[PDB]
C-alpha cells in the first residue's frame, strides 16, 4: 500500500470486525530542568509520544521532538505488521463475536 497508516489500519481491522483502535498524542517532556524562574518550564525540550492503541494496547510507538518524525516511526509499526501480516495489529476479537483457531 501506499502512505497513510491510519487508513490501512481501519481497512483492514474494522473490516476484521474491529471498531475499538486509534492514535493517541500526549506529549512527553524531558525535564532536565531541577528548578526554574518562572511559573512553569515556559518550553522545555519536549517530545510528541505518538502510540496507535487498539483495544487498550501499544501497536505503534514513535516518540519525537519533531511532530512528524514521531508520526513517521509509529506509521512503520503497523505498516509492517500489515504487511508482515503479525497478530499483533492484526488479531481477532471480540467487537463482534468469538474466535476460531
Ligand atoms: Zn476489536
Amino acid at each position: 500500500m501506499k502512505g497513510d497508516i491510519e487508513h490501512k489500519v481501519y481497512q483492514l481491522l474494522k473490516d476484521q470486525g474491529c471498531e475499538d483502535f486509534g492514535t493517541k498524542c500526549v506529549i512527553e517532556e524531558v525535564k532536565s530542568s531541577h528548578k526554574t524562574l518562572l511559573n512553569t518550564e515556559l518550553h522545555l525540550t519536549k517530545y510528541y509520544g505518538f502510540s496507535f492503541f487498539r483495544h487498550g494496547n501499544i501497536v505503534a510507538y514513535g516518540k519525537s521532538r519533531k511532530v512528524a518524525n514521531a508520526k513517521y516511526i509509529m506509521k512503520q509499526r503497523l505498516l509492517k505488521l500489515l504487511e508482515d501480516k503479525s497478530n499483533l495489529l492484526l488479531y481477532s476479537c471480540n467487537c463482534k463475536f468469538s474466535k476460531k483457531k
